[PDB]
This record gives C-alpha cells, structure tokens and sequence, in this order.
C-alpha cells in the first residue's frame, strides 16, 4: 500500500534497478522497484516500517557517488 511506498530522487543517471534494490534491503525487503530516468524511483516495502527506515535512516545516504532524497 501507500504506506509501504517510498519515491527515491538523486540517484547518478546510470544507477540500476538491480543497485538500488541492494542498497535499500539496508532498509527492508523490496516487493516492488520501478527506475525511471534522471535518478528516479518507486519503492514498495513488505512493511510500513521498512519504508519509514528508508526514509528516516536512508535519507541523504551516497549511492554510487550521489546523495539520495526519499519521501
């Protein structure tokens, strides 16, 4: 649901589905991960807590050089 959902900017143009998907298990298990161009994406969680620990604990961390902003 919305609750599970994260948006994720900031990511370098070449950053992957597959890497983002790495680095956010530090945050929880993906259900769902949609890259869209210009370092954008879509992230569903298995739990509510998972997106709120992306975004409270992932917010501004450095994937592949680039700082990342989550909402």
């Amino acid at each position: 649901g919305s609750h599970m959902r994260v948006q994720v900017s900031g990511m370098s143009d070449e950053t992957t589905w597959h890497t983002l998907k790495d680095h956010l298990r530090q945050a929880g298990e993906v259900t769902f991960c949609k890259v869209f161009s210009g370092g954008r994406a879509v992230v569903e969680f298995v739990t509510p807590e998972d997106a709120a620990r992306a975004i409270t604990e992932l917010q501004a961390s450095e994937l592949e050089g680039a700082t990342l902003f989550l909402r």
